């Protein structure tokens, strides 16, 4: 009927911030986040949260201990909950079928079973990572382990938040998506969860589908975004060959309202822990379902990304006459995008890897990524021989043959380039992988730099 | 200051654009010229050779005052400040790039005509904007200089859609103008801007180099085509998993970074713009040794081709792989609703696949003339033996095994399907290739139909 | 309950001989064979039957007009029948999907519909050509066109007879196979048809399966037989390369009772209208069902057959120094196997075709095949220029460079080879494609022949 108590299994990004927001917006609902990881739970109950998000500390502390609880007691929280969120990791498989592409359902299934063991009467169970087949899997387990007077409803409610802006995104979503059965039972359940979201979210922005659609939506959304980036990246190679300019072309394209102007910035390649993972998973799913045409269609988004990184590296190596042994090269930017410390699937790792294959002496600078993270990312002895992590950008550039800008940190616009030039070996190259130095081209060339950028003919 | 305009080419590009300019700039003399005398006479008649809503009023508003249609090319060039080249760029039919490359023969001949008839300073602006057009005109001008002859070459693509040409010309999303990044080019661009600023706000006017304006027109259409192919690829996936493509497209679309336009799954995209532009883009990548980029874009075409085939082969399979002497209704022949245009219509391809099976097709479309349906299906006896063009949908469905909906005409929503069912052979099939019958499935299933549709599992 | 009246739709090999035997063995049953082809029906009612089979004329005439009837009145025969056989042609598709491989269900479906229109109360309907999906197709049609008090049961009862021995095979079958639903209705029906066969056939030899199994059995049986031939043919190529002898190897193989000694005679290639058609159909079915591994497995049976014919032809052409223009060559045997006039998929057609490609003057002899059939088989002007049909074998060999034995007619063993040699050009070649001349090798070599055979090293 009404949702008064909520259990969230999983205290990560998927479930921590969401349930904190729910308990901040609905004073009447007892929200209990549970996790087997004790050190994670103690961090949520500390004055410093295990997740860095703007305004998150304030949201939690305004209701923690009131109607928001972080507990290591999973069993009991399930027992007394009207609604159980499942938001646990779904890491990519590391061995077996779909190795490196398919998602691993083991934690979802283990949570599904713990729910049965600890559960009585009516409950609504909503999965939040939403890989394809999660809901089907949870359904199979519930149906095969029933009890008298046990009625578990299964729903799907994917998270669309982006890290860095989790709270704004949670308070002001483009849409909320809930999936459930096209049954009179399933309808009863979708309504219940809707009523929770309607505390801060208009009904206009709440969309109800079937469980399969919510699963495929999350995946497809991220695939379309990634496609946009590879599309404009493919154009960038064509601009380099013709004398067109990818920033002019992208702006022209974006002013068509049927297309819109977002996700059209050409780059050395997309990164982050969402896009490649989701496109690879989509490809796997199509192969497994005997849809090879659709699989090869989506594979191109990955192949284009790979090609964009390789041709960038290759252009650097060719400018150096195909010899980079013992030459110092500055890598400016290691984060996968600016204004974050996240390096997952960062394009800098890949470019670095290519230059290390050439025996380059890499001096790497990034204002936010820790030295420890960079070392681990490049390793898998080569790192010890070839990689220096520079304290400052000038240190990285001192006596370098080339400067390679890999991340679009704003500070790179405003470095003293005349000084950098003096201390570089000649010819001094600047390779701009992010169009971050647009407008400075005439000045850099008169300073003496050979300056090159994605999507611009030499 | 531009006060005299000559437009070579009285087609879809030149006619409407120059009529609008003249209707917005009383002070500018605008002369549309063409060698084809009968066309010119038609522009000077009460029956223009182009049917666009609003066009007759625009023409008659200023024709004779400051808008003129003439067969005298030479005197129109001689006097003009600005010369638009608005001639056809047909796809090559033989030779290198047969079926994919644009043929620049008319653009070159105009460039040669312009030099023959010009002295002093003139701006020449290419409007069809195929890739290399600007370079071509520039090569003819540069090799044929006269003392005191200073021609500037600009590129200015049209973005109108037939049916809303006037609305798109009076309120464009953007105006694109390409020119050299030089003082000459800048001056020439400025002059053309000043013309458009009589009715177009300066924020919506974008200036670029001439390569960018060419690439932009090609790229925009490719991006649009790619979106439809992406959503069609999702539709196959939905059919295999139990997701619904409309649900999914609506979820994807409410992401403000993706936008909700061009996300409707269909039997395949059609029209004179998309396949042509993507094919030309593929061709240009091969020629520029960008095979990676060529196969990336080729996928947009292959996915379109795959979506049509799997739709057809689903019809053929449901009829146990024999359609010989079987009556099949085809509802809709235009490439989309509300038009009589059949170019690259999916109906053509579906009809073609069923004809290879010896199907007796009965085709109904409320706007496409019977001679256009016949001529499209005759392209390289089969049409003679197998095809009937019906005058009402009920004559087409009388005694048919299957009803194929290929074009999203609204009237198909509202037919008497109880009536149709009774007169169909059993089992009676409806294959809905446009999702036109969504919401009605339970009505039709209980009437007795086997009803199938794109992006919905059976 | 009991079967007293039987209607057979189709008066060919499938239904003519079977129903004649049924009416000869069951005096109590009224058997009525019907066909739209009037000239076929009048032939069955004449003293000379349209089908040549040993003892067939006697079987028909002992009961024709008593309890066996051949009628052009399809409609009425259906009305009064307890049991309706469907045994009409299922020709390979000539256009569309599965062209040249898939079977065409059009006549089965047309018979299914005529049955509904003309049928009341309870009837059992048994299809006898049994291509895959036939029964499913008939079932779909019956279910979609029901009436009050209409109960049609669908069964499958494939024919295994071989032409030439139809009657012996019908009176003494290895097995009878009937397929029907695993329902209490389907069981009722299978029993009824069993009781008919039990008039001359022991219950031990009557096998009951599901409708899908009977369909796949017919196909798979013929595929296994064809596989056996290609297997021993593959070995024959290996014997030629090693010095083993394929007749020794085949005999050794066959004496393993787990293998048995049938269908192990190596040849130039299998033929007849059953094997290639059934293997091609099996391959198509696997492709259509997304079983590409199984498809390529079975394709090898066809590829091996093709390879065996080609390498045989190629050996002839190489022995002639790759020039056969205007050289006379005797083709002895045109029938696909000995003791018949049937040339369907005969290996002689293929070998002939290869030599005609070389501009050979073919003199063709066969004791049973008509001249008219040979001409039609080789045609599709080349035949007029290059092909002579010889009255006698000696005429064929007179002034020939080579003698090619393509069919295993016994008479070829006993020709006067010393005479043939005298009249041949030298070197005189004999190419034995059937091991028909085994044991004569020493004599032919001392006569002066260069004699070669399948599966024997030079």
């Amino acid at each position: 009927f009404e949702i008064k108590k909520i259990c969230c299994i999983g205290a990560g990004y998927v479930g921590g911030p969401t349930c904190s927001v729910i308990a901040h917006m609905c004073p009447e609902i007892r929200v209990t986040v549970v996790d087997v990881n004790e050190s994670r739970i103690n961090a949520w109950n500390s004055p410093t949260l295990p997740i860095y998000e703007p305004g998150l500390k304030e949201v939690v502390e305004s209701c923690r201990g009131k109607n928001l609880f972080f507990s290591t007691n999973i069993d009991d929280a399930i027992k007394e909950a009207d609604l159980v969120f499942i938001s646990v990791n779904t890491p990519t498989k590391t061995y077996g079928m779909g190795k490196g592409r398919a998602a691993d359902l083991k934690y979802i299934e283990a949570c599904a079973r713990r729910i049965v063991q600890n559960s009585n009467g009516y409950k609504i169970v909503t999965e939040k990572s939403t890989p394809v087949r999660a809901a089907e899997s949870i359904r199979r387990i519930f149906d095969a382990n029933t009890k008298p007077n046990l009625n578990l409803q299964v729903l799907s409610n994917p998270e669309f938040l982006a890290e860095g802006t989790a709270i704004k995104d949670l308070k002001n979503p483009d849409r909320v998506l809930i999936g459930g059965d096209e049954t009179p039972e399933g309808q009863r359940a979708v309504q219940a969860l809707c009523a929770v979201y309607e505390h801060w979210v208009p009904r206009e922005k709440i969309l109800t589908t079937n469980t399969w659609s919510s699963e495929l939506s999350k995946l497809a959304a991220n695939a379309f975004l990634a496609q946009r980036i590879s599309s404009i990246n493919s154009i960038s190679a064509l601009c380099e060959a013709t004398g067109a300019d990818v920033e002019e072309v992208a702006t022209a394209i974006g002013m068509d309202q049927r297309i819109g102007n977002k996700f059209l910035k050409a780059s050395v390649g997309f990164g982050g822990s969402c896009f490649q993972k989701d496109v690879l998973n989509l490809v796997y799913l199509c192969e497994a379902l005997n849809l090879p045409e659709v699989a090869r269609y989506w594979q191109q988004v990955i192949d284009m990304n790979d090609y964009q990184r390789r041709r960038f590296a290759s252009r650097i190596i060719d400018s150096l006459f195909n010899t980079v042994t013992d030459k110092k090269i500055a890598i400016l930017g290691f984060a996968f995008k600016k204004d974050t410390g996240d390096t997952r699937e960062s394009s800098s790792i890949y470019i670095s890897k290519y230059l290390m294959d050439e025996g380059a002496h890499l001096h790497i600078y990034d204002p936010k990524v820790p030295r420890e993270q960079i070392v681990v990312d490049l390793s898998h002895d080569q790192v010890s021989r070839l990689v220096t992590i520079s304290k400052d950008p000038y240190e990285a550039c001192d006596g370098a043959h080339a400067v390679v800008i890999c991340t679009e940190w704003d500070m790179f616009k405003e470095l003293d380039y005349e000084r950098i030039h003096k201390k570089m070996l000649k010819p001094a190259f600047i390779f701009d992988g992010r169009r971050v130095l647009d407008g400075l081209h005439n000045e850099l060339q008169t300073i003496g730099f050979q300056i090159e950028t994605i999507g611009k003919k030499v």
